[PDB]
């Protein structure tokens, strides 16, 4: 009888297992932690005998992921487009789109310049997506501990230094708080420096989150568009950031933000609706107001990134596409 | 001489007695400890003899389970329904309703999709039910301390930083908050990470419950109803909610509710009254009065779920059942 | 010379000795520690030269029970009952009503359903009589932590924040407050988590004994009477709560009870005249008031239990007998 739960079990039936699934998965977790910097823990592969053919990805024994591959089912796609259609099926908890191929479509597919996942790595690929959605859980106290305890190789005096600035809760918080936004943290001394030259001067984590979020902006402007290519930008007129500011109220312990019901809901479904003409964008406010729309926002549409005009350089030009404005909405409409 | 209650004392006539009883309880033992997450302690078997076919189920030392076993009893079905029926009766203190079948209606009880016990399985499948009425015991001070020590393996740091925010009382009395509701302490993780996050803003543990509640509401949707399908859902409207909010007083210890007998004792048969419609329903009412209708409920019926409007998910749809509403009573009925 | 009186004293004629009343009175040790919680300290036995047929017990060296058996005397009944009578005698101090039977009526007693001591035995049941009279003087501080230190075997957590909490002083008293009540204190363990829970919201060492009662109340309501039969409850009226609340004056230690000598009278003698209707009879007041009551009735009516409201569950029904109602004396009877 142990307390804790077990983090990370993998149950499949005995067909999908193989002889490659340990170093698929292993290499999986490798490439994770430098892609987002997160160490994750050691997987449990659990064998469940099933006749029929399914997976279930189990995050401290609450069962999250629950899959059941067809028979036909041997090249994966992850994501539609239009060059290749054919057997697609859409993830649970809205994760996304997933098409099953055949060897000569999947080859087509693979030609036209995508990535096609047969064998184990079909597991992989879909196991990868699901930490993808739940990535901020694997970064808490006692993993801040273990960064700070790896981190004490090298960087000795910067450690100290951040100890001496801020209490453990609050450097995890922080971390968290970025993860939390698919922001990478493998450049921790950065991160550290930062929240060491931003402490004193600041007490609610939230804005000290938001300073490391501006001083990582090349990273974050490099994460989402690799090339130099302008990927769009929909920004939000000055009716919902000046509406927003007088909803901010301050604390002992921070500043939050205040709105009815009507003005979230309605400024949740206005961005769902402007965001269906293109598959991928970019949402823009202010500086101020960031992380509290984030905090509008975050429940609902969560794959969606929302910069900041101070996260984007001069030496990143706009390409607008779009303008959201809404005014009040218990005064008056006035624009919905 | 030795002070302190024995924990748990199983007393059965020496014909119940076998030879798989002691691994039958040792894997009931481990299965309540997966699912409710207390570690329940090693249980006493004692044979009393006695012509007459009886057991009881002591926990310390004050009789609380005692059941006499009919002579054709060999089968055990826990719970009634309209497709089997035949020789039932009704557990002590309200605990339920339970049948003795004979080998073929049993058969036929099981093959219609249920789980019939026989053997010594009908002691456990008996004395686990005993398990789940009396859970909220279990966990105290001392048992809280075991958890922590067992968690300080590896979480040594999460353990330690919580220590520093809260004393070990206030975290056992949480865990036993926690676990009198039917709410699973398993992970143990998140619970501590989350009085981490919320234990310097806050200071009525009440308070932490509520937010530990809602940091495991996925768990507890998952619990009540594992499969995705809607089960019904009971709303409370807006005149009880509007009548509780102004019972709420607040001394340098927490907040408590003050409300007239008559309130009381009318809102308890009015649910009670109200739940006799469909066998299973889940009360639902606003975040910031569940706890508090809890503590006005919990007495007569316990087995009711109160989740709250905060506790369930964007992602999990309503199925409206009724509308239970009532005025004040002292100024005026005005509803009842 | 050794200062200390001698504990527990029984000085017998050498007729009276035996050679089994060593392990009977070691039995009934024994069985007052299971039953009452109270480890009782090693008895001497001292061998008294006398021709006349006498026993005496000594608490402390102070002869508290002393009582000559007549010659006919073999076999001893305790209490009197309407079914067998003749040979009996009224204990010292009110202690109650005992008889001498002669081997066939104690036969017949024996038959009708009851417990008839012979031999050594006829010791022992006299000898527990009077430790169960004055069973409160075996509970101080010494006494407390021999508790405590055996209770950091298993407990040690327990033990060492309730001495964070409260000193032994405190400890000792709401032990001794709830031993005097023939409330046992078996189980230790829930008495030290109420006085952990309840410890920092109360100063008073008489309200933590009343919520100690209260969380034991399954306990006390099972001792009372064993069986769910229905026994009579005597309710008090109105009149007398609400004349005694008035009666509650609070300084720095304490809420102490303060009614003029001519109120308490009358409370107890019509208390008695209402008693005589049937043997026994539980009492019931309020919650605020209880504790008060009984400090104004514990020096004569010691035997008679004087429940609480709230001491009762629900689940228990009330089997109302009579109503005891006054007014105030001084100002005017106006119901005496």
């Amino acid at each position: 009888m142990v307390p804790g739960a077990c983090p990370l079990i993998l149950r499949l039936s005995p067909t999908l297992h193989s002889a490659d699934l340990i170093r698929d998965i292993d290499a999986m977790r490798w490439f994770l932690f430098e892609d987002t910097g997160v160490p994750l823990p050691e997987v449990n592969i659990e064998v469940l005998p099933e006749p029929t053919e399914k997976l279930t990805v189990l995050l401290y024994q609450e069962p999250v992921f629950s899959l059941s591959i067809p028979a036909q089912a041997d090249y994966l796609l992850i994501g539609a487009d239009a060059s290749v259609v054919g057997d697609s099926q859409t993830l649970p908890n809205g994760m996304g789109q997933i098409c099953w191929l055949t060897k000569d479509m999947a080859h087509k597919a693979q030609g036209f310049g995508l990535d096609v996942f047969a064998g184990s790595q079909r597991i992989s690929a879909l196991l990868k997506c699901v930490l993808l959605r739940h990535m901020g859980e694997f970064i808490g106290v006692q993993e801040t501990r273990y960064l700070m305890n790896a981190m004490e190789k090298n960087y000795s005096e910067l450690v100290k230094e951040l100890q001496r600035q801020l209490p453990i809760n609050k450097i995890a918080e922080t971390l968290q708080r970025l993860v939390s936004e698919r922001v990478s943290i493998r450049d921790l001394r950065l991160i550290f420096g930062t929240l060491i030259d931003w402490a004193p001067r600041e007490k609610d984590v939230l804005m000290l989150t938001e300073y490391v979020r501006i001083a990582l902006r090349r990273h974050i402007l490099r994460r989402l568009n690799p090339e130099g290519k302008p990927l769009p930008i929909l920004r939000i007129g000055e009716g919902i950031e000046n509406l927003v500011r007088e909803s901010i109220r301050q604390t002992a312990m921070g500043t939050y933000t205040a709105l009815s019901s009507r003005h979230k809901t309605q400024i949740l479904q206005l961005i769902e609706q402007a965001l269906k003409q293109s598959a991928k964008l970019f949402i823009v406010t202010s500086v101020d107001t960031r992380r509290f729309l984030r905090k509008i926002t975050e429940a609902t549409l969560f794959d969606v990134p929302i910069l900041s005009w101070q996260e984007l350089g001069e030496e990143s030009l706009i390409q607008v596409v779009e303008s959201i404005d809404l005014s009040e909405e218990e005064l008056a409409d006035n624009e919905e």
